């Protein structure tokens, strides 16, 4: 019933979301015909594991924190949009354009989640965590910009 | 995006959008099944959801600084597309209904967690009337979820 409870709840949700995204990204990388988009998805795959480890670092920076086991239902839905694109397109540029739009939805959600986690961390006085969450936030922004640019020369 | 207050307004505005989208989705869900009892539960929730949007207007009016910022909740949009994928598939009767109920329970998992978060934030920000209101929606969503589970059980035992 405290702000720290809300933060742990949200961090736990994002932890689930990231874990789910590792599976989705491995699959997206194999589903596209475009080598640059595929490489983009694979790079974000590796970075995502780096981001989960960062959440682990957030939890260790404040002895009271913990990751509660849960399933982030919102991410399931966003990952499904990409699945549906795959099932309704041939492996070509129509699929690529639609997968990038679906991936942007995923980025929208993740950027908003980390912005919220960062603000909470700072309002809680969690200095190291704030910094770590901002680091991931910046990586997601770069990732999103990259999808946009890929879309343009796509 | 710097105070608890900004986070609260952001999440409340997102939830406003979610409920808005949910209204359309529930009318479609009610028509997506031949199971009268399920159809009615979706119709009942459609009404309760319109009521919850009214409660959000009340939350906003309870504090001078509160407002609803315009935005599209991407999370709910995905959950609704998830349900629609079931609606638009060729799944039928018990298969179809198991998926519809399950999809609806996913929407509830999201709503419950959303209102739990908003109610705690409101409480922590000293918005007494808001917290009380948000806990009211929280409880309705929990009851709606329990009803969905009773229905899943019935569909599983359907003979």
């Amino acid at each position: 019933k405290t702000i720290e409870d809300v933060f742990i709840h949200l961090l736990s949700d994002t932890y689930s979301a990231e874990k789910q995204l590792t599976r989705a990204l491995a699959k997206l990388a194999r589903a596209t015909s475009n080598e640059k988009l595929s490489q983009a998805f694979h790079a974000h795959l590796e970075e995502t594991h780096g981001q989960i480890e960062r959440i682990d670092q957030v939890v260790e920076s404040e002895s009271n924190l913990k990751i509660k086991r849960m399933k982030c239902v919102a991410m399931e839905g966003l990952i499904e949009e990409a699945n549906e694109v795959i099932e309704s397109t041939e492996k070509n540029e129509v699929r690529d354009a639609a997968l990038i739009a679906a991936a942007q939805k995923v980025e929208h959600y993740e950027i908003a989640s980390y912005g919220t986690l960062a603000t909470l961390a700072e309002q809680l006085g969690y200095r190291k965590a704030a910094k770590l969450l901002k680091e991931t936030l910046e990586e997601e922004k770069a990732t999103d910009i990259k999808l946009t640019d890929l879309a343009i020369n796509n």
